[PDB]
Order: structure tokens, then sequence, then C-alpha cells
């Protein structure tokens, strides 16, 4: 709609950044599309599809997250405020899970890589559910340069949606795999300053931040509104500069430009 696209062009203008949205409202099946073909690195957003990936296995192996990991000192990494918290006793692969969605714990994201089998892994899960965009490239916690014109790492906004749907709110997973996928995200820690801070008080966001060089700023979420089915929100955002700050705001802005319209 021309109302939202130009309040966009204008944020996106006036940030001097490159900004891609996609929302699907589940409720009447309408979208908001915005750059929504184009690439963006996806930074910790990738989380989510890891996650997901191993709900997959876990329906093929019963006791997969209940299995016990036992990492080391060596796969700790700067940013692994939970995998850290639990190195004297490890953690189950369900706790990894957690971690990577709640706190976007990078030894937790690397050592469930591992699991699954490697970064080709991910990618293979996501084109088993229709995704041909996601490509995971780089390990934690290389895959946040978010370097210009840079393929690696990313994936588009029209797809991590369609991604999203499909397993949060389709039938991508089984009902207890896709029951515990939102529940980890509803559970998110890192996610006030963005979506759910420009959705209503009274809405229940389930989220996965990302954030990285280029100042990318993204965030991938399910709203559950007051009233009506959920809706899903994808909104990435880069910089012109490396060392550019996040904007996060940007992110709320955005959201409340969109939940205006639906
Ligand atoms: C993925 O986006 C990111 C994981 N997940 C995050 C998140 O979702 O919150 C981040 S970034 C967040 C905003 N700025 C800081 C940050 O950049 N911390 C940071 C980054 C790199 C290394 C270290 C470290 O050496 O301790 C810390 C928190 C969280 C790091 C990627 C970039 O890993």
């Amino acid at each position: 709609p021309a109302s939202v696209d130009k309040q966009l062009a204008e944020l996106e203008r006036n940030a001097n950044g490159r900004l891609g949205v996609a929302m699907i409202n589940t409720g009447n099946g309408t979208k908001i599309l915005y750059r929504a073909a184009q690439r963006f690195p996806f930074c910790s957003t990738f989380k989510f599809m890891l996650a997901a990936a191993v709900l997959d296995q876990s329906q093929s192996q019963p006791n997969l997250l209940n299995k016990h990991i036992n990492y080391h000192e060596s796969d700790l990494l700067s940013y692994a405020p939970i995998t850290r918290k639990n190195l004297a006793h490890g953690m189950t692969v369900s706790e990894l899970c957690a971690a990577t969605i709640q706190y976007s714990d990078n030894t937790a994201a690397n050592l469930l890589i591992k699991e699954l089998g490697g970064l080709a892994a991910v990618n293979q899960f996501a084109r088993s559910i229709g995704d041909q965009m996601f490509r995971l490239d780089r390990w934690e916690p290389d895959l946040n340069t978010a370097r210009p014109n840079d393929p690696r790492d990313t994936t588009t906004p029209a797809a991590m949606a369609a991604s999203m749907n499909k397993l949060v709110l389709g039938d991508a997973l089984r009902p207890a795999q896709r029951s515990q996928l939102a529940v980890w995200l509803k559970g998110n820690t890192t996610g006030d300053a963005t979506i759910r801070a420009g959705a209503p008080t009274d809405w229940i966001v389930g989220d996965k931040t990302g954030s990285g060089d280029y100042g990318t700023t993204n965030d991938i979420a399910v709203l559950w509104p007051t009233k009506g089915a959920p809706i899903v929100l994808v909104v990435y955002f880069t910089q012109r500069e490396k060392d550019a700050k996040p904007r996060r705001d940007v992110l709320a802005s955005v959201t409340k430009i969109i939940l205006s319209q639906i």
C-alpha cells in the first residue's frame, strides 16, 4: 500500500539505510512486502532456522532433545552467557536450543550446528521446507560481518517470513515440535527494543533478534494479537558504514507503521 511504502521509504531514506520487510497476516493471507526479494545478512536470526532444524531431527530421534552435551572451555566464545553459566555441568540439546533462541548464545549455536552434522545440514533443512534463499556459509561469530553486497550468510525477508510461517504456524513440523519452537521464541530475552517495542502492549511477541557490522539490525517475529490470527513480521535493516550503530528504534517504527495498516 502506497501509504506504507512512503512511510517506509522516508524512514529508510532518513536513516540512510536499506530496509527489508515481509509481513504475513495469517488471518486473511494479506502480505506487506518491501525489498522482500532482496538478500540481507541474517546475523543471529539464523538461529531460528537452526533451532527448527534440530526440532525436525528430534521427530525421528526421540532422545535428541534430552541428549546431554558435555562441552568444554575451548567451545566457549566471546558471547556465550548461558553456555558459560553451565560449563561445569553441561547442557541438554533442548537447553542449548532455548539458550541460542532466547539469549543468542553463540557457543550454543555452534554446538547445535555440530550436532546436526555441520553448516550444510542447516541449509539442507531450509531446502526441505521450500526455503530456497537461506544460505549459511560460516560458523558463529564470523557469519555477522554483514559486508556490502556479500551474499554469504544471507536470506530474503520473503523467504524468512515464509519459513517462519510454515514452521511456527503451519505444517512444516509435527505438533509437539512446532509448539516447542513457539515456546522458545515467546521466552526470548533479547527483543524488547525492536518489534516488541512497536506492537501493542496487550500482544504476545515471539522473536529472534540479530545484529552485526554495518549497523545491521534484524528481528523476526510471530505476533499474537488481542483479536484475530497470528502475524509473522520480518524486518532486516543495514547501513552505510562498517561501524554504524544499530538502529533498534527503526525496527520498532517499522512495526508501528505496519500494524497501523492491518
Ligand atoms: C547475532 O546477531 C549476534 C548474537 N545475537 C545477538 C543478539 O541477538 O542479541 C548478538 S548482538 C547484541 C547487540 N550488540 C551486542 C554484541 O555485538 N555483542 C558481541 C558481539 C560479538 C562478540 C562479542 C563477544 O566477543 O563477547 C559480543 C549484543 C549476539 C552476540 C552475533 C553478532 O553473534
